[PDB]
């Protein structure tokens, strides 16, 4: 019906995946997961038989959690469609196996699964099980790696069941090392690092980039679902807005746990004291505008319409900020 | 029934080891760890109740297993001693402080605590449960420190109880940074980083070490318990003889559930064409002389009885290849 109208925008930057997420009865990561896949034909591909994947990505969705305002499956779908779209920037033209295509939207949907809605140092603050099982280390994301695999397990659930041995090895690896990279504690050397492959980066005749071993293919896929995972303030403000409210009710209830234990209270999980307006425009500031500048270096021109969305947004929110003129 | 006098040489390379395992009806592990730290008087420094002391420490002794020739709890219990050793070098005289010392020891107490008598390689390759937790990266050692940590919180277990939040929290860092170093996976890397300490160490002029902040103490740390971790070829022959035959015995367990299952037989696992002497001289010759030729170096001379022993016991196998 509509959603199929929605869904024809699933290769833009900027799909109403909340829409996708009310029409398809809340199932945005399976229905995007499974038009992504029919659109790069990846069943063909990989011999995925539809069923065994509809059961694995509807199992998946399920270990999203419903009760988390942020880090749910529409998060997810979120990424998947944006890596999406970034796979297939120009300057990036056949530069990628079908495998790492696979790997990188594989990686996108299962990269938050089971999120408990707190941060990575409540979690360690707190003593959890989860700190406790990975020694303080990517505590998340190794937990988010360990739960997605372990899906694969269960009944008509595993679509690499025809990838060969070799591929699956190829691909559990690549997996692995883009989902360790969207620890935050991790972005400024993947950001010191991303800046120093730009600065002598190789492109062909026709533009496009040449990544001639694993290190330099599998550093521009961490950067890339990197980019994916903290897009929201480069899409239209209507989008936007709605992830700044989910992020910032995620972080008040971990401020309320916080107060409760008579912790200090983590920045911006306080309720009471916090601005929407600096919080953003700090964050657009600090974190997402020198990323997103320095993937545009990379790809330019291909980023400039993402990157003028991202400087407007952040021109949008300072504006009712006062200041010295 | 005594077993002191044994203990008596538990501040000295080449203590008795398996004979304290004997004479203390397999306690190694508890009766070296409540020796040492009656010794560095770590009980009243950290206020410490020694019954909690010996119920974690038969429950951490109780999860090496039995079973596994190498990877037990003697093995422990030889680390541990060998890492109390290293940590008393006059070169390294009053350089750490208590708590880090404390970190080493139990560091070393659990570096292998439930280990299977199986490799990281191993592990992955067969899908476990382990390395699925662990995505494929230091599977056995982010496991040994879950167990250790985890085992505190058994009833009248922790030892760390009257550690400030503060002195938790840096010691379960330093911990956690030991361990993971005990990685096989990371020796080259470790190894590499030394060598660049060494070039550039500072001393007084007694010889005693320099060190600045935490990266140098740590780096200090992690490489010292690494090598109490390849110990085994600088000991007394007798001890090293031993060792030896007990790392075999395990190598040769996985190779033979390598081989169960047609998988690629691991290096050094295939009991039907397998050469011990030869293999332990190029161990000492790529692995173990490599480190201990650095770390001698960085406590020079403090180290030169160890670096002889290790080249006699390198000329004992070499003897002894058919
Ligand atoms: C560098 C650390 C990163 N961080 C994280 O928890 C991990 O990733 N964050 C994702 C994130 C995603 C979307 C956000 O808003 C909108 F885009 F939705 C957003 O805005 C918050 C809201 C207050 C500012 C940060 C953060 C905490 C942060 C304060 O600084
Ligand atoms: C299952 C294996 C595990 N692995 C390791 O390196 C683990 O670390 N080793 C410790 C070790 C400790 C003591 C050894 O001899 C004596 F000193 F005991 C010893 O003898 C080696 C080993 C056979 C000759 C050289 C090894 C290597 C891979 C083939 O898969
Ligand atoms: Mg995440
Ligand atoms: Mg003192
Ligand atoms: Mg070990
Ligand atoms: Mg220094
Ligand atoms: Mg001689
Ligand atoms: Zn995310
Ligand atoms: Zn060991």
């Amino acid at each position: 019906d509509v959603l199929a109208k929605e869904l024809e925008d699933v290769n833009k930057w900027g799909l109403h995946v909340f829409r996708i997420a009310e029409l398809s009865g809340n199932r945005p990561l399976t229905v995007i997961m499974h038009t992504i896949f029919q659109e790069r034909d990846l069943l063909k591909t990989f011999k995925i038989p539809v069923d065994t994947l509809i059961t694995y990505l509807m199992t998946l969705e399920d270990h999203y959690h419903a009760d988390v305002a942020y880090h749910n499956n529409i998060h997810a779908a979120d990424v998947v469609q944006s890596t999406h779209v970034l796979l297939s920037t120009p300057a990036l033209e056949a530069v990628f196996t079908d495998l790492e295509i696979l790997a990188a939207i594989f990686a996108s949907a299962i990269h938050d699964v089971d999120h408990p809605g707190v941060s990575n140092q409540f979690l360690i603050n707190t003593n959890s099980e989860l700190a406790l099982m990975y020694n303080d280390s990517s505590v998340l994301e190794n937990h988010h790696l360990a739960v997605g695999f372990k899906l694969l397990q269960e009944e008509n659930c595993d679509i690499f069941q025809n990838l060969t041995k070799k591929q699956r090895q190829s691909l559990r690896k690549m997996v692995i090392d883009i989902v360790l990279a969207t620890d935050m504690s991790k972005h400024m050397n993947l950001l010191a690092d991303l800046k120093t492959m730009v600065e002598t980066k190789k492109v062909t005749s026709s533009g496009v980039l040449l990544l001639d071993n694993y290190s330099d293919r599998i550093q521009v896929l961490q950067n890339m679902v990197h980019c994916a995972d903290l897009s929201n303030p480069t899409k239209p403000l209507q989008l936007y807005r709605q992830w700044t409210d989910r992020i910032m009710e995620e972080f008040f209830r971990q401020g309320d746990r916080e107060r409760e234990r008579g912790m200090e209270i983590s920045p911006m999980c306080d309720k009471h004291n916090a601005s929407v307006e600096k919080s953003q425009v700090g964050f657009i500031d600090y974190i997402v505008h020198p990323l997103w500048e320095t993937w545009a270096d990379l790809v330019h021109p291909d980023a400039q319409d993402i990157l003028d969305t991202l400087e407007d947004n952040r021109e949008w929110y300072q504006s009712t900020i006062p200041q010295a003129h």
